[PDB]
């Protein structure tokens, strides 16, 4: 589906303006959809500082953008509903030079156009280009490609789909909104010669003979043990024996303050903040520790100076655990994991890794957790839900998210909502809450970020968002004054605002987004004033 | 005592070499030296890149520099014994254009000079310029400056001074080793025309009813008070209870009202010239123990708009009501402002509050670890000679756990304070190399001064190293892994090295002076940390 023209292409980083007829979160949404591009392709973005050729993204009627570089500037447009990370990834796709998926010259072997349900002005969407216009870049028609449409796509009526695949089971997957499909990547990379990332800077499942490149020193008093799921890892939850792989650290004999250190590779960064992601279980004692550390250049070069960045301990959950650390490295590193052995006498288990991710990003402001999912949505009925710990952002607001398994707005959907929760910094903060943009995802629990197609949905606090059971007054006041108090934080929570319609039953047993059947949730409380 | 020339004089940053003669211990107290120079002067320097006129730092036989710029390039030499900041400071006001105090040309209304007691070659330190040379930069004669020599000085007879006052009382004040005094400073500052120093940032006494620019918001509940010490059993910090109608303090009372209501007290905006900061304060917690003293940052969005809120460290109160210190690490890199919430907990159980004082802002690392022994003066009487206190342990960067040692009554120096350095065990040694090898201490008095141009604190500087052994241990390396080397504490469930310092650290007289004891407590600053990298 690429533009044939080589001199159609941009070169790096294409340059942009975000126009003020834009508000506050459509501005937001598409900074975050510039470090999508970032992590999973070599696509950069800067200002605009008087190039030829730009994008200009504005509010106008819908979601639309002109086809490859157009050498005097182009257009996207981003309409009211049209600011999700997914859509204007859609449109930016557009500007590097793609058509839609039922554009491609072959499209009649794979789906049905139904060319009299299409509404009138719309039609252009659905045409297909000659050979001389398009290439295949030696790919297949991938239905799950974020520049495919939905059934249900500019129809004329509501209950008859404009486009259908000539298999029907397809109907469920055609016009996914979740991220970038490995085939879109694919033929991204295919496009502008693209291989490495922005921000993707370490990444390990323990799978590889060199350990990717991890090490053990001298300067301890054990090593860690590469273990061979035959007891299970966390990349393929021992799908085969041999097959998974993770480092596992017995606490179960010799003396306790015993230790072993996993160091990395030496990595080089490209940006002043790091991510650490990683899986881990502490089945021991409760005196046992996890601490992560950096070995980092001294200034001549030699990396050998330590910092200690974060401890964990073992609580009675004794299975997979998700872990964030931030990093602040500006120059060369290795990233260290230390077990170490506390009251081995008292220890019947260990500490186990898997599934190190490292990213050039924040870490998330919250992480939520919930097991037994798959049994939760069963035992749970319509309009019951669960509540999120408090969360705390960097300028100290609590907030946390509401989780309804079955959604009574609607059936096969799950609903997510954000409060605001009371917390100790109350009395200094200002109310109400308001240009603070809510960024909730839900993971893919692939260990690489090129293979991840994470849901997420953004919204922007706002003094417009108001209800009937607080008398008209704003939803982001103060909780103690606009909420309802709770005994399991001791808390005042707010009323709660997000999507029902947030991901589908029918989505959420797929892209493993239920690994160790658990479900695991993102949030992001970040004022974005400094957009206006 | 300045080079009255002015072609002899520096544009800053003056360019240096660190001669690989010099072992780090000495490279380490050099770039210290320089350091306490941008903290109280406007002088500064760089590595050398090709410059004409630079200064080459060496180890040579004692401890001497040219005086003034010398146009090609000038040796100072540090020789062995004096790696110490006092030392490194006098030579380096040698090379910015300094002589001795007494060689001032009215140097003998002030001093005796005993010709025949010193030592053959050294008299040219003891002789006197004429005003066509020199200049006195219109400042009196200094016995407490740092280029004055003290009186058993290049002496041939151990009992015999070579130079003593005219006026007996400073025989005990001449020869300083702590620090710049405030003439010192004066006459720099006169030389090199500074106003600013590059390292402070703010300080605040809340003195003036400007309170130094602080400002209340209306976003929190209530108000500090600016309060008064005319009540009895309550006074400032600054001067306490010295002066009538003089000294004040931040005050935030939490004995009425609801809990959980707050004041927020919020600075001017500041410009950070680095990357780090340190907040210095002084505090008291008479009220609840749920009380919160919380400090936070509020910095520039990078629209240029100073509205985005960080929270930095919270503060609780024990059952000392005394005046406590604290220092808070900001790492600010645009404009901001430092911020105090008071909050109250249970005011049905608090008959006080929350206080403030002495606030000072500098753009260094803060101090690794900070002890406070109180009632010095009657511990100062009460301990037999060669007793002993012990601090907390503290932690490094790195990890290494280590303390301090001090013995009030020096049994090996009578009339001196004895101060030493121990690495402690600590939940970290199991993945740090051992012994440590090449890790500087510098540990400090603190002259409790808020103005950093006023402090003459005294400071002590050594290097860790192979070297360091005792016959109690075998003959192997004092600084090897606490728990094979150190004997057990039930104080702090440590083991405790044995400890490496100064017996004659300080003298009791002189820690009856200036205000190293000035709310009969001593506090001491210790840093413990890393200069492999300057190798
Ligand atoms: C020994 O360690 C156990 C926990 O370790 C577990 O059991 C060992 C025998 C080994 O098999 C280990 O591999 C395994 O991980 C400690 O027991 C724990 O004690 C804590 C503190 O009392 C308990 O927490 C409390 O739980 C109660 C409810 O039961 C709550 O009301 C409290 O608020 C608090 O959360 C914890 O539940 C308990 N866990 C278990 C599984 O027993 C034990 O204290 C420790 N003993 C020694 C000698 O240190
Ligand atoms: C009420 O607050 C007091 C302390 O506050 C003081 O007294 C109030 C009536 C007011 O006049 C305040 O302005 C004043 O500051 C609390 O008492 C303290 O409790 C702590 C914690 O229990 C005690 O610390 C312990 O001390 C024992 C030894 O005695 C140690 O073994 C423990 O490890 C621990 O350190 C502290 O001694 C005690 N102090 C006093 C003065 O009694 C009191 O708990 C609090 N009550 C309520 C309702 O919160
Ligand atoms: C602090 O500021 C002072 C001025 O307020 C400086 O003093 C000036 O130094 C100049 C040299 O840097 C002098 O100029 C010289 O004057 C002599 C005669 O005195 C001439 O022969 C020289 O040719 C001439 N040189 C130049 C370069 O012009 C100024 O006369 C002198 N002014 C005063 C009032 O003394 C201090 O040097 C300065 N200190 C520092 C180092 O910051
Ligand atoms: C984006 O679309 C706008 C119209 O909505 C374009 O603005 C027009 O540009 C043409 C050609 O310069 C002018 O004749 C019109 O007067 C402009 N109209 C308005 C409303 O300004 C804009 O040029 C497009 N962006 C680019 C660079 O392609
Ligand atoms: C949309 O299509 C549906 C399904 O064809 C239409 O519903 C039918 O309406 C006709 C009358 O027009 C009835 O005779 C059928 O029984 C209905 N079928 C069903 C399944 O309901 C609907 O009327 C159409 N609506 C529009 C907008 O034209
Ligand atoms: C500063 O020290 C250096 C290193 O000692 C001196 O360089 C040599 O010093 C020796 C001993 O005085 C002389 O024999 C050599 O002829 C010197 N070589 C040169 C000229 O580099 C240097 O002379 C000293 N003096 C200064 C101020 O540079
Ligand atoms: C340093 O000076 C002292 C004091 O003058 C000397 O001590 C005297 O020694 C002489 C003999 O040489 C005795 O007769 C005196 O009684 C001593 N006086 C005192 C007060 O002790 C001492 O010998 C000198 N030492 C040196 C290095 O010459
Ligand atoms: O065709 C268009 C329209 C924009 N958009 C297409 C689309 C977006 C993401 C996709 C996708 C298809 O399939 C995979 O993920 C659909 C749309 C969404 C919200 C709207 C809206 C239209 O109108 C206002 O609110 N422009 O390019
Ligand atoms: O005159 C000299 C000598 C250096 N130094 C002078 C001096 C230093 C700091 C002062 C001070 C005087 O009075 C206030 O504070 C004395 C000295 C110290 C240790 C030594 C040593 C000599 O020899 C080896 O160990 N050069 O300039
Ligand atoms: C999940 O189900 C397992 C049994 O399959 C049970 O042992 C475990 O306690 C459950 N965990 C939670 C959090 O419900
Ligand atoms: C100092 O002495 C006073 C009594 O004069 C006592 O109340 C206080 O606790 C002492 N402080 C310490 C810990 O030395
Ligand atoms: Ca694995
Ligand atoms: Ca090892
Ligand atoms: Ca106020
Ligand atoms: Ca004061
Ligand atoms: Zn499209
Ligand atoms: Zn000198």
């Amino acid at each position: 589906n690429g533009l044939r023209d080589p001199n159609t292409r941009w070169t790096f980083p294409i340059p942009y303006i975000l126009a003020d007829n834009l508000g506050l979160n459509a501005k937001g949404a598409i900074l975050y959809a510039f470090e999508m591009f970032r992590l999973k392709s070599c696509v950069d973005f800067k200002p605009y500082e008087g190039e030829s050729s730009y994008i200009i993204f504005q509010q106008f009627d819908g979601c639309w953008s002109e086809v490859g570089d157009q050498h005097v500037g182009q257009n996207i447009s981003i309409g009211q509903g049209c600011a999700y990370k997914a859509i204007i990834e859609h449109e930016i796709l557009h500007a590097l030079g793609f058509y839609h998926e039922q554009s491609r010259t072959d499209r009649d072997d794979y789906v049905n156009i139904w060319w009299d349900q299409i509404l009138s002005g719309y039609q252009h969407n659905f045409d297909t280009y000659d050979d001389s216009l398009i290439t295949d870049l030696n790919t297949p028609y991938d239905y799950e490609s974020l520049m495919h449409y939905q059934p249900f796509s500019f129809n004329k009526n509501a209950s008859v789909p404009t486009i259908t695949a000539k298999i029907p089971e397809f109907n469920s997957i055609i016009g996914q909104r979740l991220d970038f499909s490995a085939i879109d990547l694919e033929r991204l990379n295919r496009m502008y010669n693209c291989t490495t990332t922005h921000t993707l800077l370490d990444h390990c499942t323990f799978e590889k003979a060199n350990i990717c490149g991890m090490i053990q020193g001298t300067r301890d008093d054990t090593d860690w043990a590469h273990q061979d799921s035959a007891e299970v890892d966390h990349t393929l939850l021992g799908q085969c024996t041999g097959a998974g792989y993770f480092m596992q650290f017995s606490t179960s004999s010799g003396s306790a303050e015993e230790a072993a250190l996993l160091e990395s590779r030496i990595l080089y960064p490209k940006r002043k903040q790091q991510c650490l992601q990683f899986f881990y279980k502490m089945t021991g004692s409760p005196s046992d520790r996890l601490v992560v550390w950096v070995r980092r250049d001294d200034s001549t070069g030699n990396v050998r100076k330590l910092v200690k960045v974060q401890t964990f301990q073992g609580d009675d959950d004794h299975n997979w655990k998700i872990a964030h650390v931030v990093l602040k490295e500006e120059q060369k590193f290795r990233y260290l994991f230390q077990g170490t052995k506390g009251d081995p006498q008292n220890s019947t288990g260990g500490i186990y890794l898997d599934d190190i991710t490292l990213t050039e990003t924040p870490c998330p402001t919250g992480v939520w957790t919930v097991r037994n999912f798959s049994q939760v949505l069963e035992n749970t009925s319509k309009g019951d839900k669960l509540q999120s710990p408090r969360f705390y952002n960097s300028e100290g607001y609590g907030f946390g998210v509401t989780l309804y398994p079955n959604s009574r707005e609607s059936s096969g959907y799950l609903r997510l909502a954000f409060h605001v929760c009371s917390g100790e910094n109350d009395a200094i903060l200002e109310w109400p809450v308001e240009n603070r943009q809510v960024i909730i995802t839900i993971l893919d629990q692939e260990p690489d970020v090129r293979n991840r197609m994470s849901s997420s949905m953004v919204f922007t606090t706002s003094k417009s968002h108001t209800s009937p059971a607080i008398n008209d007054t704003v939803i982001w006041d103060r909780p103690s004054r606009v909420g309802t108090y709770h005994t399991d934080c001791n808390c005042f929570r707010s009323i709660d605002l997000g999507w029902s319609g947030f991901i589908s039953h029918q989505m959420l047993k797929r892209r493993s987004f239920l690994k160790n059947d658990d479900l695991i949730i993102f949030v992001d409380f970040e004022d974005i004033t400094h957009l206006s």
